[PDB]
Parts: C-alpha cells; structure tokens; sequence
RNA sequence: GGAUUGACAGAUUGAGAGCUCUUUCUUGAUUUUGUGGGUGGUGGUGCAUGGCCGUUCUUAGUUGGUGGAGUGAUUUGUCUG
C-alpha cells in the first residue's frame, strides 16, 4: 500500500498523488497543499 | 499498465520555470507527430494595385458636336490688340 491521500479542496480525498522519496503531494494541487498529509 | 501539460522544496533559471533535474498524478483523447494549406509575421516587393496624400500648378488651362484648311499625322474654334 503506497501513494496516499492529498487534501484537494476540488474533490473531497479523491485523487492518487505523485510523489518523490520522502513527499506527498497531488497532481493537480500544483500550487497549493505544501504539507505532505 | 494514459497521445501530453505540470509536481512542494533543494543548484537553477525574471520567482512557487517539471526550462533542466534530485522524479510520479490528474480533466481524460481534444493531438507526439506523417502529408498538403493561410498563418504571429510590421523580415516580403507601393517596380502588380487600391483608396488616400504630396506634386506637376495660386498658374490660367482643357475638350467634344457641326462646318472649313490639309492626302495625313492633325489643326481651326481655344485669337493681332
Ligand atoms: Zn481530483
């Protein structure tokens, strides 16, 4: 189980996130969600 | 098991340029590219044009209808004062 959840206000916790090694991050949160979860 | 944008911050780069990386997701086919065509084009010729303007040019000039002169190009009318 990997590549968890972001806080996208456009749909409430329904995207899979691209993400480095050691981040979490959206893939349409591009400008926004700096903490990762 | 996405034609492709773009992804915090760290050397960058006008900066949150994923421009390039240290690298993985979404609205989902509307285009990564194979011809053939305008293209942004102000780099294209006003020597192929319009339209416009300037000029010839604050000067007095121009033409056709009848008839005359000349075979005719053309003159006359449009003049000596
Ligand atoms: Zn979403």
């Amino acid at each position: 189980k990997l590549r968890r959840e972001c806080s996208n206000p456009t749909c409430g916790a329904g995207v899979f996130l691209a993400n480095h090694k050691d981040r979490l991050y959206c893939g349409k949160c591009h400008s926004v969600y700096k903490v990762n979860a």
